[PDB]
């Protein structure tokens, strides 16, 4: 016997996060310009989910780049959104999106300039009333694509749809996307459930074949297990904080963590639940969208946050966190020693939201809020400027600013049915 390390959870601690630095020009998103273009006069969208193979390519299928967003109409004549002076009030509108997401797709054969193809699944498809974020995976030559997403009231479960993508020198369409099939949801002993929690998060579902084993897991957002508010911020979930900052105050309400399955087959199609890779209790309630970048044979797990959502006693940027490994299953440490990957400028601390970093070091976000003066505010739901980052060791670096949702693809896959 070779004796390895048993798999742990690893604590971001309230000690990591009394790092963050919010005025670290090496991990600050550029400044969005208050003349942003709007990429539809329809639709507001959000988070933005490229075409990836099971290994994390970004795909092209046929030289079209492909996404996918969270979808939601745009509703300027609707009198619930009519202010006092009788005039729309976008605000209002925007605050509903997540009640009436769908999931669309967009396609350009130069990865920008995003052409709508409408929504992927026909009215009647979706068992539950909010399709909520994922991802697509393309599978195969024949342009097959597991959409994995979060179905979302009742419950919230992470589900798969199969279906095909099909293109034409004029654009792109998205067929037979029918029969949506439920993977699993928080089984209480490990992730928390809307039983223990009306607030729990369980979403985001991050399919990825590991580089060294060849397996298939699955990353997710949830809740460390237990009744909201059972929770303690013990000596580990503190960790080493300096004198005077031992207090936790009520932080032991924030439990966010990074969730993992496996798969028992090769097609993503029976999952079973593993106990969390990263957890935040006392530190951050909503560990969202995680994902994996694979890099010098290492793991950089990705996840964003909110300033709102930090522990007491605790803040930070709304933005990306991240956490490097040698190993899937830990230890990490965090990401420039706070976790800090990306976060918001504290002038523009809502500019941009629901980041994607790809393995090409770009980092894909979208549009929210952007100050025009000192009471003044343009909405986006649109896609923000690309940052190209770089990693290197346990540090990150901001590069370059690149076009308003800008995804080029890695690889291109040749499909015909
Ligand atoms: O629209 C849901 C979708 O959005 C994300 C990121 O934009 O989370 C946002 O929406 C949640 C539901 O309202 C909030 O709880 C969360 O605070 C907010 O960031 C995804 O994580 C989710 O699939």
């Amino acid at each position: 016997i070779q004796p390895y390390k048993p798999t742990k959870a690893t604590i971001w601690s309230r000690a990591d996060a009394l790092k963050v630095n919010e005025y670290d020009p090496t991990t600050t998103q550029p400044l969005v310009s208050g003349d942003f273009p709007v990429m539809s006069d329809e639709v507001f969208i959000w988070n933005t989910m490229p075409l990836r193979d099971i290994d994390g390519n970004i795909a092209s299928v046929n030289g079209w780049s492909v996404i996918f967003t969270l979808t939601a109409d745009r509703n300027p004549t609707a009198p619930e959104y009519q202010d006092e002076q009788g005039n729309y009030d976008i605000t209002l509108d925007w605050n509903d999106r997540h009640g009436r997401a769908k999931m669309y797709f967009w396609y350009s054969r130069t990865g920008k300039d995003w052409i709508i193809g409408g929504r992927v699944m026909a009215e009647g498809v979706s068992p539950t009333a909010r399709e909520w974020a994922g991802t697509p995976v393309l599978l195969n030559e024949r342009g097959e694509i597991d959409l994995y997403y979060t179905a979302v009231t009742p419950g919230a479960t992470v589900v798969k749809v199969r279906g095909r993508v099909v293109t034409t020198e004029n654009g792109v369409e998205m067929v037979g996307f029918k029969k949506v099939k439920s993977l699993f949801e928080a089984d209480g002993k490990m992730y928390q459930t809307e039983s223990q929690n009306p607030y729990w998060a369980f979403r985001d579902p991050c399919p990825f074949r590991d580089p060294k084993s060849g397996k298939l897991y699955m990353l997710f957002e949830g809740n460390v297990a237990g009744e909201r508010g059972s929770h303690v911020v013990g000596p580990d979930e503190l960790g080493d904080v300096p004198p005077g900052y031992e207090d936790a105050g009520n932080s032991h309400f924030q439990t966010g963590c990074i969730g993992i399955a496996v798969c028992r087959d090769e097609d993503g199609d029976d999952w079973e639940l593993l106990p969390p890779l990263i957890t935040a209790v006392g530190v951050n309630d909503q560990t969202e969208r995680p994902h994996f970048v694979f890099q010098d044979g290492k793991y950089y797990l990705f996840t964003i946050s909110h300033k709102f959502t930090y522990g007491d006693g605790l803040t930070g940027p709304d933005g990306v966190y991240g956490f490097v490994s040698e190993n899937l299953f830990g230890p990490y440490v965090p990401l420039n020693g706070s976790g800090l990957v990306l976060g918001n400028p504290p002038s523009q601390p809502y500019q941009t939201y629901s980041h994607y970093v790809m393995p090409n070091g770009l980092v894909t976000s979208f549009i929210d809020s952007v100050p025009t003066g000192e009471d003044s505010y343009r909405i986006g739901g649109t896609e923000a400027p690309t940052v190209l980052i770089k990693l290197k060791g346990a540090q990150t670096f901001v590069l370059e600013e690149f076009d308003y949702g800008y995804i080029p693809p890695m690889i291109d896959v040749k499909v015909e049915h």
